[PDB]
């Protein structure tokens, strides 16, 4: 951690109709360290010897329970790439334990979908909703504005 | 006549459960001169229809009401192919007119059948789909849009 | 223009650090078919039997004029399909001559650039500046969500 | 070997006016054992380093302080190239580790001069670089990676 940056990947779980129209943006609710609560999207490390797409999976079963359907991007080309940094200031990105660069996707799902483990809760909540301050606040190291890059990159990002 | 006309073509695929590209589909069709031809999805964008939405109607028109397309979230398509009624202008070519098409790769999930002038829907490996012989029968260039289909799944083959 | 959907380009004209780091935009200043001021991106019709990526040349030396020195894309990839229709509220754009279908794609310009023909003034603003209210207010059929887009894409555009 | 490395790849072009790619730059190199092998533009991205300024350094580090390389504003690569440190799980291998390598194409505005383990720079059009002669001579899986950079740039060969 205090070495080399880690391979991670973000994966923003959205509900979308048959034109493939985002509906829907699901976040985590979870606690902090100390029983605060924020919003996070889907994220995780890579593994040696992982593929992407499949830390993708395994990190969408383990969010969202086993029977969440995503549809795992054909293609292995992110929307953004997001550099979370151990240092403010240098990125929209930031995570006081390691210096992550995550291949950042959006996941539509289409099965059935619970929050699990340490996820407290899973909120599917409309752009406009998501964009709300109070939601945006609730997101930690950047990942609101890596959701609002998300939503930019769908075409459903809210004028407000 | 005298406007490029707004397209897509849309590349139908079976993707396994991490999203990897395991088969394509070609639709077999007769050209006007009666000849043999692998096509991708394709067709125009209608006036005041939506990208998305064409490619749906699209879809439905050549693979069925129940292909279930997955159709991109992002408008942003894997590349631009622009069919200029010129040959050698741009890999791509078409008698008619001048097209500029908007390609995406585009999961299948349900069942998928031959509709109207299409004669069958073949899946084909990613190997299989590049073998000399079934390239041969693609038009206007449109082996070489597979190929940057492929090519941007991670699944170009050699 | 009543029959079927043109094909548009626009280009977001920017400056850019050796690292490529978007530093600037350049947005034109003009007046609207009214008299009121309003702010523009690099956008036009791609003419028949003309490629897009030479639509793109084209558009930028007619605004900007002939050593702007844009980096034209090596990929005909845009960052975003913008569909201007000709009713508002259809989608995030909208246009009350056509319905255009955009390809956008952020240009680099390396050289000097000056405001050309019925552009009354070029702008260079930080992703701060260009973001300001008034300025986005300034923009028309939705082309101020493109330019979020735009900034969005390359990872540049602001929390406030 | 306990970690995934962040990697990035660099194709670089000379494009002209129009964005359109014309020559690709390979560059040569020799195996451990001595064979000659080509090469494009590849090596990590250090702790507390951008991944825009990594591909600045190792482009510097092969083409000389001179290149002037166009780095792309979009952090989005034309694609993500998995190099697992065994051969066959991916279209990319290499023995030395596991490599998650962002792919960039790159256009070079200026002069370009092999510098240190490089022999020499080669430049070369889209369809002299597909001939299986030059491929053969990229390991890794990197003549997969030319090739998906010039599908991507509209200008893959039809041979
Ligand atoms: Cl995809
Ligand atoms: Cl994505
Ligand atoms: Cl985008
Ligand atoms: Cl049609
Ligand atoms: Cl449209
Ligand atoms: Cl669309
Ligand atoms: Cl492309
Ligand atoms: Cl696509
Ligand atoms: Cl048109
Ligand atoms: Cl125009
Ligand atoms: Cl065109
Ligand atoms: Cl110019
Ligand atoms: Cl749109
Ligand atoms: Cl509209
Ligand atoms: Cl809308
Ligand atoms: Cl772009
Ligand atoms: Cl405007
Ligand atoms: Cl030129
Ligand atoms: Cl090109
Ligand atoms: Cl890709
Ligand atoms: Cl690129
Ligand atoms: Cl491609
Ligand atoms: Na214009």
């Amino acid at each position: 951690r205090s070495l080399l940056p880690l391979v991670y990947v973000d994966a923003v779980p959205v509900r979308v109709d048959e034109s493939g129209d985002v509906i829907q943006v699901g976040l985590l609710l979870r606690a902090t360290e100390s029983g605060h609560m924020m919003r996070a999207l889907v994220s995780g490390r890579v593994m040696y010897h992982e593929r992407v797409r499949d830390a993708l999976v395994r990190h969408i079963e383990k969010d969202l329970g086993p029977v969440a359907l995503p549809s795992i991007p054909a293609s292995p080309q992110p929307f953004t790439v997001a550099e979370y940094f151990p240092t403010p200031g240098v990125t929209p990105f930031y995570d006081d334990r390691h210096h992550a660069v995550s291949l950042a996707y959006i996941v539509p799902v289409r099965g059935d979908c619970s929050p699990q483990q340490n996820n407290l809760e899973l909120t599917w909540l409309t752009p406009e909703e998501a964009c709300s301050p109070r939601i945006l606040a609730h997101m930690q190291g950047g990942q609101d504005m890596l959701l609002k890059q998300a939503l930019a990159h769908a075409g459903r990002l809210p004028d407000l």
